[PDB]
């Protein structure tokens, strides 16, 4: 009973479990003296060539900026994942408020890479 032009419902989308384990990835970043929580600033992370992880709220605004990050598509290397929880993203990044768009910078020759690289594949699987 469905064959019309429905909405994307902010996809892809990760279950409550996937988001739980993924969330920890954000807090872990701060432990490596690395962290990011800003839509306008996020444009720099990608422009610098270190945007491997990106987390944004399905209902986070301004949205016009959330779509500015991606130039072409996943083919052009553009990580992104929606989560049904902002209160968590605000504390994960390290701020006393709901973050709009945050990202995690990857470090070269780092032990964390062994983990970030593994979980990274998770996002790609949903990207395409």
């Amino acid at each position: 009973m469905t064959e019309a032009d429905v909405n994307p419902k902010a996809y892809p989308l990760a279950d409550a479990h996937l988001t739980k384990k993924l969330l920890d990835l954000v807090q872990q970043s701060c432990n490596y003296k690395q962290l990011r929580k800003g839509a306008n600033e996020a444009t720099k992370t990608l422009n610098r060539g270190i945007s491997e992880f990106i987390v944004m709220a399905a209902d986070a605004e301004p949205l016009e900026i959330i779509l500015h990050l991606p130039l072409l598509c996943e083919d052009k290397n553009v990580p992104y994942v929606f989560v049904r929880s902002k209160q968590a993203l605000g504390r994960a990044c390290g701020v006393s408020r709901p973050v709009i768009a945050c990202s995690v910078t990857i470090k070269e020759g780092s032990q964390l890479k062994q983990q970030i690289q593994s979980i990274q594949q998770s996002i790609e699987r949903l990207l395409v």
